[PDB]
RNA sequence: UGGGCCC
RNA sequence: GGGCCC
């Protein structure tokens, strides 16, 4: 977005510094080029010169402006992908009770009952649990108030910026271009779940390319599911975006929200309100107080969705105001936030695209490494979606999610001090599918150490995740 | 840290 | 309570 006012105060606002991240065993045998992103401003491995608090909100390059034009086509966009998103998820969107806001439906998880509080509890030295019971599905005084509020419309906060404690390149953690985490209160999370947490829910239920959403999805069982459909596609593209999360400007977040959410299509007046309450923004990050105009704020509940949505609505809007003619039955797209694949049997140029995107404040370049622009005839097992290649099992003839042994290295590399037999075994289930000597190699450092599932144990429970039948067939 | 999915 | 993706 774009920075506007950048206040001194007293009140500063401490950060984590010193990563939870530890080198393991493996990394003194893989030696890969990643390693946990700098946290401190005076940071042994960057490089010279480079001041941690200048690269962070680098990304914030502008709110662009939309003309009449491009927004009268952007509503029709958005009008014409909420029109298909509410046609299959129903319009049951009223109202989540607290309860089913804290504690979750069918289709979306409860709330984390002991991660940040955001602010202005963060300064009181008070957890989750402090202003709400989980177990019971309950508030307190505090949090109460501020629905009362919330209802009211008059409720006003900051987000606590955080810097992501995470495994990135090395060459980005040299750059200082560690990533940040803005979380919001904990009320604002909670309300916004009651507003639109029955359609969050239907969406994760309904993901599939029909809704362009991969948000909800098992990638072991579901790139089955998105491989066959994608492969039956002349034309494949791997878009990438560069800051999207933050280049989402001000026109386009307040018409889709408009759009999407209307209280026709079953919303609460004030769904619309609390997602709008996302478009200008205060940040506290230690000393200083930043105020933003545009982008979106991670630690927001349905940061995913909206990203989502976004998405879907970006890529109608960008083809037609490049061609004529142009409908949702013209391509198909899935999308997990900023994560996409797009498909068509046209031989659309994505390249010509690129200023249409620019419109909006977006910048578009092939993930086909830094190749010389968009090109066609790319099928479904070039692109990469959600780190993971579409490849297909030499034995059951179904697409399997391959992680790059690069990337599954990296994440072997490195682990939070003792989490580590825990961390194995869950990456193990990620591993099965680069093959059987592969598989081995990456645990071969970790052998005698710790328990390490074997290949077979889990490729038979992959086959039994993705279809109940040829693990039966196989009998 | 939010929206998943997995143990 | 972890881990991955975003
Ligand atoms: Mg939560
Ligand atoms: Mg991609």
């Amino acid at each position: 977005g774009l920075i506007v006012d950048t206040r001194d105060v007293e009140e500063r606002v401490h950060v984590m510094r010193k990563t939870k991240l530890a080198p393991t065993v493996a990394h003194g045998v893989f030696n890969p080029e990643f390693g946990p992103a700098a946290l401190s401003n005076k940071d042994s491995r960057l490089n010279e010169g480079v001041v941690l608090d200048e690269v962070i909100f680098s990304k914030h390059k502008g709110d662009t402006k939309m003309s009449a034009e491009d927004k009268a086509l952007f509503r029709r966009c958005a009008a014409d992908y909420a029109s298909r998103l509410h046609s299959v998820l129903g319009t049951a969107n009223a109202p989540l009770s607290i309860y089913e806001a804290i504690k979750g439906v069918d289709g979306l998880d409860a709330m984390e009952p002991d991660t940040a509080p955001g602010l202005p509890w963060a300064l009181q030295g008070k957890r989750r649990g402090a202003l709400i019971d989980f177990e019971n599905g309950t508030v307190g005084p505090e949090v109460e108030a501020a629905l009362k509020l919330m209802e009211k419309r008059e409720y006003k906060f900051a987000c606590q910026t955080f810097l992501k404690d995470e495994i990135r390149p090395m060459e980005k953690v040299r750059a200082g271009k560690t990533r940040i985490v803005d979380v919001l209160p904990v009320e604002h999370i909670l309300y916004t779940r009651m507003m639109i947490g029955r359609f969050c829910a239907q969406m994760h239920s309904n993901n599939g390319p029909q809704i362009g959403s991969a948000v909800g999805c098992n990638p072991d069982v579901d790139w089955q599911r998105f491989g066959t459909h994608f492969a039956q596609y002349r034309n494949v593209w791997d878009v990438d975006y560069s800051a999207f999360d933050a280049n989402h400007c001000s026109d386009a977040m307040n018409i889709m929200f408009e759009e999407v959410f209307r209280t026709e299509f079953g919303f609460h007046p004030n769904a619309e309100w609390i997602l709008k309450t996302l478009v200008n923004t205060e940040h506290a990050y230690e000393n200083k107080r930043i105020t933003v105009e545009g982008g979106i704020p991670s630690g927001c509940s349905a940061t995913s969705i909206i990203n989502t949505i976004l998405n879907n609505i970006y890529v109608l809007y960008a083809l037609r105001r490049h061609y004529e003619g142009v409908e949702l039955d013209t391509y198909t797209m899935i999308s997990y936030g900023d994560d996409i694949v797009v498909a068509s049997d046209y031989d659309l140029d994505f390249e010509a695209l690129k200023p249409h995107f620019k419109s909006l404040g977006q910048t578009i370049t092939p993930a086909d490494k830094s190749d010389k622009g968009f090109v066609l005839g790319h099928s479904i097992t070039d692109v990469t979606f959600l780190k993971r290649h579409f490849h297909m099992d030499y034995g059951t003839g179904f697409y399997k999610p391959v992680m790059a042994s690069k990337t599954l290295e990296a994440i072997l590399s490195f682990a939070r001090r003792g989490t580590i037999q825990e961390k194995l075994i869950s990456v193990a289930g990620l591993a099965v599918h680069s093959g059987p000597d592969e598989y081995r190699r990456l645990f071969e450092p970790f052998q005698g150490l710790f328990e390490i599932p074997s290949y077979r144990s889990l490729y038979l429970r992959w086959v039994n995740a993705v279809c109940g039948d040829a693990a039966a067939l196989a009998h």
